């Protein structure tokens, strides 16, 4: 009984090994949940615009109801990102590691989707502005895959990793907390057959238990 | 010293970040007449996600006999990699944005990191050596910076030191203007005294 | 009792001329007709992709119920830019005259929505394909704004103009055969006063009766 | 002749616009062994469209007080047109989509037809001169060329000559290959001629 909003951010289709290994997970959760529903939102494979500075006009504007119809243009993708988010209760969010980071797709689509007076708040405490994030009842699973190995907790190249621990960051300041990483490790040096086993079993017990 | 400066932020004169660079770079002219500037903009312009065929290409087995096509998709590739050769002294401005950086220069990024050309494999060996990199970069909140109680929170320029570090460039400088949406006379004088020795 | 598709083509907000003809347009067809459903679709201020050859390997196979997931994901937007056309009756095209034609975003607008076995379908009689447009009970209104003069039909420099003379062959092909085109002139001359004044008064009598 | 050769198909092996210039272009090679090739791909990779900063700052009443930030609104264009000028043959391949021309190649002219650059007021006047153009099209249909039944659908290439011609190049070449979704020998030897004399 959760709704599922779906985000896939490698640019590779059928060789993606996180969009292969998300797709696991989604169709374990259809096989106990039939009549579950189930998004998908592309950030990897078709362009997602970079923030503009009309935008960031338009997105703190200090009297929202006043935008002007070009305004409103301007942040209508992002009424639509955000609404997928609220519509869902899981979110599932695939991608690769590069440079150490996500993909730029993934960073864009995140751009999008925090949104003042929408997904966060603040008020000014003796003139200090205070943060509230506004997304509640929300899950996330980041589901990762890496050429390398060590980035994960406890690995040689943890301080390296700003991909998923940034995810956390972002997603923690508008209101996700419950958040679970599952990552395949080695991918370009295929090992990573057992790397992706364990994600696999791990992914399919949490479609289960879901 | 000839200089790449690769701006960031969306925002023209209103931006922080580039204001805070073209006043380091207009000191840093007045100090070396004979200076060259080249500027590849990643704000106010889209550049590409990296693709498949990007990828397909890039990752090349045996580059030699990459299609036409194949190098058509890494042209842009190799015009930003080329810029960055012809450099000693890169600056880049960004602003913080949800804790890392805006999408572009995340983009540009992934474009520069390449397989034979800024980095190689033996084990990974960066390939680009005498370079300098000052990254300004400007920020809404505090504490995000050494010593902060946000500190952990940032994956900005921490990240790009990673990123620049791969590639060989180990010799990065960062100045830091802080509470924009509520510093920038200090950033701006560390700015001017550093172009004035560089 | 009209569901309107307005898709905006300028990049120019407040200062863009076709833009502010058609919401004089939307804005008259709303006073005689409160209850109507207005969908607006940017493509002007807000980049639209253009077609890729996994967007051409997806639209065009040969059994659409076998396309993989990230097939489908290629056809996404595309679907979703149909299915507005599908559920309005009236299409309102505001756009300027760029080069001779239209931005490269209306373009790209257009590439998405004529799409094989959706909005056009062919058979082969003695090997040659031929083409029938399955769009049916719809209309278009195109407004549009140039810099220079006599582009209109009798105009010296009619033959030049591979603008509204194009979207017209482009949308009979699917289908929209009763389509209206408004045009104001001499816009880089700004005369031009007397044009979008008569313009306007055509679109209010348009919507009056529409 | 130095040459420009512009490639608008999102296809790479796959395109028939694309192998027929590449076909020309080695031809044009051997019967001239200095010959230089510039390759802008606009299929494969994504062109920016003009934006409202665009507009702005390519009309800009004073060009010479343009602000850096304009300037890179058009340091694309800049270079789009750096690459027009330096060049004496310029070879567009592109198909027919929906009638015209793929996004991208739209997007390609908007970028390089400039006020004060490649044409200016008096009336209008084209700034380029002594260049010639090859276009290579395909199509999937038939009867779009001269003298066809569906001539008067086709908004590709005659949209190009006028376009072209607006800037100042009016030597233009057409050459089609038509029936692709159901003629390229003969285009391909057509081109083949055009090389040998070019
Ligand atoms: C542009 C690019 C950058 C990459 N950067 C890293 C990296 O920083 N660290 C790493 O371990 N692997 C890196 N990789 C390897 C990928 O993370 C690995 O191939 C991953 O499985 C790709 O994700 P996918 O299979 O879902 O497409 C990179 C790959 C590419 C194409
Ligand atoms: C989309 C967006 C996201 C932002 N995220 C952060 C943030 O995570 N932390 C922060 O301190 N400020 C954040 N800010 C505020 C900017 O960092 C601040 O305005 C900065 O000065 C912008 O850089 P610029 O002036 O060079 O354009 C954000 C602003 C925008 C528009
Ligand atoms: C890039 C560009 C190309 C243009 N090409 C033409 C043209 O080919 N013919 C013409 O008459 N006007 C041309 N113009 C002028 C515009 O058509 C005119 O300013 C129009 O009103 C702009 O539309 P808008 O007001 O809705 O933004 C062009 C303007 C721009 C910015
Ligand atoms: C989106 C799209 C639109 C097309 N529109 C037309 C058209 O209007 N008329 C036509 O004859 N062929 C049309 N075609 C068929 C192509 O023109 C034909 O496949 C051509 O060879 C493609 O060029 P390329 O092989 O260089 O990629 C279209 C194809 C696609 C994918
Ligand atoms: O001394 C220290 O703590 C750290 C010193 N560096 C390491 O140990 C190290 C670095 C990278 C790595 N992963 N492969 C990657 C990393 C980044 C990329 O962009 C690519 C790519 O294919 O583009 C592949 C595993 C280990
Ligand atoms: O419990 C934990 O790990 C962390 C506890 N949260 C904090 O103390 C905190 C969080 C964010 C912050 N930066 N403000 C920002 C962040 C996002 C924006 O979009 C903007 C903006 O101006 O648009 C400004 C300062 C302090
Ligand atoms: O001899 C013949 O039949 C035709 C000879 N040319 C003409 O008479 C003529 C050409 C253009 C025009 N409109 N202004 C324009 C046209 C194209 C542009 O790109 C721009 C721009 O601002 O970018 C402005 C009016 C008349
Ligand atoms: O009555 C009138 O004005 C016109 C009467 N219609 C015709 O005779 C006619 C129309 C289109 C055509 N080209 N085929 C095309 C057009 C669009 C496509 O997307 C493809 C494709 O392969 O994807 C191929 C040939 C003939």
């Amino acid at each position: 009984m959760s709704r599922i909003l779906a985000v896939h951010a490698s640019p590779r289709g059928e060789r993606s090994q996180s969009r292969r290994l998300a797709e696991v997970f989604l169709a374990a959760y259809r096989e106990a949940h039939p009549q579950a529903r189930v998004a998908r939102r592309e950030v990897g494979r078709v362009p997602l615009p970079a923030v503009t500075e009309a935008f960031v006009a338009a997105a703190f504007h200090p009297q929202p109801e006043q935008r002007s119809l070009a305004m409103q243009a301007d942040l209508a993708l992002s009424d639509q990102l955000v609404g997928e988010l609220f519509d869902s209760d899981l979110l599932v969010i695939s991608t690769p590691m590069y440079n150490f980071s996500v993909p730029s797709g993934l960073k864009a689509w995140i751009d999008q989707i925090v949104r003042l007076g929408v997904t966060f708040d603040f008020v000014l405490d003796n003139g200090v502005a205070q943060y509230r994030p506004l997304l509640r009842g929300k899950r996330a699973l980041i589901v990762t895959s890496r050429g390398g190995h060590g980035f994960g907790p406890g690995g040689e190249n943890q301080a390296m990793n700003h991909a998923d621990p940034w995810l956390r960051t972002a997603l923690g300041f508008i209101g996700i907390d419950e958040v679970t990483v599952v990552a395949a490790e080695g991918e370009e040096s295929g090992s990573f057959e057992d790397s992706c086993d364990e994600a696999e079993q791990r992914l399919l017990a949490l479609a289960r238990s879901a």
